[PDB]
């Protein structure tokens, strides 16, 4: 059982509880570190940072067995653009692109059984998707949706059957929430129908399963960058309004994810499924509701 | 305290109860069945003559473990609902307690409060007939049943159960796409159990800390299954381990993981919804027959 | 063309803005009126109180076919009980049951080809589904679900192919709405399912289309008769639908009208909301 | 009342359609005619070959206000590229970038009350979503999802009031339709959610309404490209297992489109409406029953 998470920059993201999960179940975990955090997180593990982080109860704490510098918006070395070869904290590192990862995964641990896609991004996400430009939108799209395809189309020659893959989705996709711009909800509503197609395919040629956790709200770092902020509201709105009023934790998706990416879900792909606190099946505020 | 789960809908060993029982006590939780009066005996007694002895084996050193068995009937919430033919029902006499009420009250003094829950029965006498074609009885009967049973479970056995218990019911694609031969009233009745999940769980989960989902599962050739109107099952089985993204056949005990799972406290931030556990069938438009190779 | 509209008791309900737009398009219309309010229907009409609401412009008026009292609860006289034997307002009046007005409609009309249901009832709403009882829940299905099967059952005899056939909905079957209790949610559920699965049946064996309207709130007398459930239905809608405009029962009438015609006719087993854009929203607007 | 229609480069797609539904109810037509085929168009449309196609009823012909160049790749005339500029197709042709056209059609027109997008692309069609490039998926969505936005964006001041939008998606985005590669199913996908995002801010900020019609299959240029062949499988398979057994047309979606975008449809925004003869609703296929 060996898991690559792709999409780890702190320990304060759906990425890090996914982790945290597995290597409750004696999982193997690899992260894939998005190069511009890549040796700050590395200070801070080796300097100790994290390890409270890392204790799950009296007597596991994480185990991880490899941490490596992952950018999924190149797909191939050639794919490399200028402005990135120009740029300080990618010049240290080596073999960061989609099909570089798979390959040193491959050759240095052999296959694999699990992939996490717990990434995304897009420059404009501060507009309203009105005003999100082409360059913009596209950006959305090809950061956190086409790179789940292309995880999918490297990292499949490198799993094993019966694998199981997972990707972190948002309900702005289905309903409108705004704020969530730049093309960000165009590419969550892309990335639940590629799950789709792709557990087609991935079924049927290599009995292997995909799917999807569309989450609640949490104050990861992505989300507070989001322009109190947004994630502000969009917590406090879930712990008000949401069946189960309990505070949701990245921990809370990390089980359902860890369920999923198990042999234990086998007869589930190609789906969403909600791990929100039930807030998703409401239609109206309940205040007045006595 | 410690896993209790009440699991209404077994008649035998090849359903979908069953797989959730036995996937279930895999996790060494304790299991009560909820067993339908007209069937009760017939259950009890190849439970005994050692006829399920070969179902119940979990593996090589494990065995499923079944606490209780009970006379259960989700058409009556109370003793007074009990109409006057059921009565005369020799099937019933000798049985007692197996109204909503009673068995959550029975099962509440033997036990305590449980933490689990599972409805995984239906039943619809018209299931033959069409839907432009089911009359009014037919229809009502089967809401009556198979959804308006999951809400009377659910309000008798919401002050015999700890808080974060967890409650799961079984539905079938048929209530958003049609399935011709799903008659009698049956898509609509699915169709109102899904609704009613969603209903359900924003009251439960308020007002008691409870969570309720149901399973959409694939075909599975129980007895119920042979019962609608080749046969309806068997092309189900067949045109799914043929055009699902996954082909392997789908097992009682693929359902009865899921279903697990979702009574589990892995799963606390899922509530109110339809989990579709069918080799993701439901995700596909046509057949798949021109493309392929 | 001829429709039936089952489900009108006033002029401020979802069938009166239907009929009026029916009507725009010299569509003949039948009223199904419910027995007990329908000798105070036939009243007000007879003494001009529905005068002004039934001019469609200045050079238009509704013209009304037939007014003829139904009641859904009933497929034939057969299934009428005591209660309603006992009911004065049931007494003096006939073929009111689903076969019975279907039969009186052909024979004096032949067929026709729009129906309309725009009725619901549900004797629990007020209390929340969990603590709704059996007969309160059945109840439900069966005057606000069922009675379109059973309507579909005995008019598509005296339709004409090319027919369609419209019911309204409501969102509380997909996402829930506190306060729509007793069922409710469940029977418009069960509606807009059984909607697609008549849709093969009558789509295949008699050429016949079937949609549902899922419609925004509105201020009638049955919504009245559940702040009030729907003054905050109608204002949180109006305060975060894309569209601000005041939900009309003549903008529903607008699409049902459309949904009857030949302009339609690809469309079936269709859920076509028309509630100002409200069921695409998933927070409150306030701080963006 | 005046309609400008995005995609219309012959007589056989949906846009023709939809132009015919509406001339009948006495709107004005302008095409947005892709540069590529904007002359032979043109050749066609100036000898007679239309004409027939132009035919409504006995007594009722098609009348159409302006034909125009129009390239849904380009936003301003900053985003054309030297290839294109030099490409004999586009070098005498003028004003096609969609901030030009909308410019064009408002000075020569004065404001208009209805658009229509009837256009998709993808260059990578003909490979399956997981063998699609990064640079094929995001031309896809490009061409076929931001394009929707870009023309909202430069269109919303050139509107008059109650003014209405469409445009056309596939099923395909909801459901696997297998052969549907390229990221179409992407950009379907896309279109859908975007449609939800821009009514509310379109109804909002403008009080305009824009929907999408899922069309069933047609038989034209752009689906015989694709390509038992793709189409002529899928209109087999609507016809024999829809519940309306029925040739399915462009005027069938003429139809629809021309309600959807009259006022008669003004509580319907956000919204996805089949047009496919009730085909999305079946779960299996119907032999065995009958
Ligand atoms: N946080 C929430 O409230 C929430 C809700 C719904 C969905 N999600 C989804 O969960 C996933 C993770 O988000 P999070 O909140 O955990 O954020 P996070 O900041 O913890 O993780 C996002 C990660 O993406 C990485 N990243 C950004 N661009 C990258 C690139 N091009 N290549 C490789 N890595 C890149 C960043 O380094 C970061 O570690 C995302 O898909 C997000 O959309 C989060
Ligand atoms: N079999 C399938 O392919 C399939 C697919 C989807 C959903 N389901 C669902 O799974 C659930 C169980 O079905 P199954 O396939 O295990 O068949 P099954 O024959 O094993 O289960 C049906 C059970 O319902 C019980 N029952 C019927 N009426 C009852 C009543 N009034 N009171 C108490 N018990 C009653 C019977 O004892 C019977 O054992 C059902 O809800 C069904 O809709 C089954
Ligand atoms: N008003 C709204 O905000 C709203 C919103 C969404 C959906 N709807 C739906 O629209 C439809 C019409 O409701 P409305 O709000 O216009 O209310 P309404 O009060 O105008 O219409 C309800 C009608 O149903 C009739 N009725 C009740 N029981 C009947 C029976 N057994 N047989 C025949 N008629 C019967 C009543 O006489 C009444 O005239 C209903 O299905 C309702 O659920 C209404
Ligand atoms: N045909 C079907 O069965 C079907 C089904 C569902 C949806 N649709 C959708 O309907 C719409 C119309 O498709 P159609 O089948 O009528 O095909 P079509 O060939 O008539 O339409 C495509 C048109 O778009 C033009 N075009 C392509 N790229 C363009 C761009 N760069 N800028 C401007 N114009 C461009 C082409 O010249 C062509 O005329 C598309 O969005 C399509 O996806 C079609
Ligand atoms: O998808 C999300 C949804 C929420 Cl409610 C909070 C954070 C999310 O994650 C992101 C949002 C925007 C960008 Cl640009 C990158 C990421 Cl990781
Ligand atoms: O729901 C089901 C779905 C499938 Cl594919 C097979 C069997 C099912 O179960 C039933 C079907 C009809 C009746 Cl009357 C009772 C039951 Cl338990
Ligand atoms: O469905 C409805 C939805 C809304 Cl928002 C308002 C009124 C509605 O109509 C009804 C609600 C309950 C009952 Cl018992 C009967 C009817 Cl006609
Ligand atoms: O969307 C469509 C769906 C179908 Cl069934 C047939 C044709 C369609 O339209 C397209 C499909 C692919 C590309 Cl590249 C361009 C276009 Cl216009
Ligand atoms: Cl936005
Ligand atoms: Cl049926
Ligand atoms: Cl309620
Ligand atoms: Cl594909």
């Amino acid at each position: 059982d060996i898991c690559f998470i792709a999409g780890i920059g702190d320990t304060n993201g759906y990425g890090w509880g996914i982790a945290k999960e597995l290597s409750k179940r004696n999982v193997k975990i690899i992260f894939g570190i998005w190069p511009p955090v890549y040796n700050i997180f590395m200070k801070n593990y080796k300097n100790g940072k994290f390890d409270n982080d890392m204790i799950i109860d009296k007597d596991k704490k994480m185990n991880i067995l490899d941490m490596l510098p992952f950018d999924a918006s190149f797909d191939t070395a050639n794919d490399i653009d200028e402005e990135t070869k120009n740029n300080k904290r990618y010049n240290m590192l080596q073999n960061y692109t989609i099909e570089d990862v798979a390959n040193l995964i491959h050759q240095k641990y052999g296959k694999i059984n699990m992939l996490v896609h717990s990434l995304a991004n897009a420059k404009e996400v501060q507009k309203d998707l009105l005003n999100t430009s082409r360059k913009g939108y596209l950006d959305a799209l090809s950061k956190s949706s086409y790179s789940l395809i292309s995880l999918c189309k490297y990292f499949v020659n490198i799993m094993k059957p019966q694998s199981s893959i997972i990707s972190l989705t948002y309900h702005a996709s289905q309903k409108v929430v705004p704020g969530y711009g730049g093309g960000m909800s165009s590419a969550k509503a892309a990335l639940e129908s590629d799950t789709r197609v792709l557990a087609y395919h991935l079924g049927r040629n290599y009995n292997i399963r995909i799917n999807t956790i569309s989450a609640g709200p949490l104050k990861s770092r992505a989300a507070t960058a989001i322009n109190y902020t947004f994630i502000d509201y969009a917590i406090e709105y879930s712990e008000k309004y949401a069946p189960l009023r309990q505070k949701l934790l990245s921990t809370d998706i990390g089980s359902v994810a860890s369920f999923l990416l198990s042999r234990e879900s086998r007869a589930i792909t190609g789906q969403t499924i909600y791990v929100d606190n039930g807030l998703n099946i409401m239609f109206l505020p309940d205040d007045i509701y006595r």
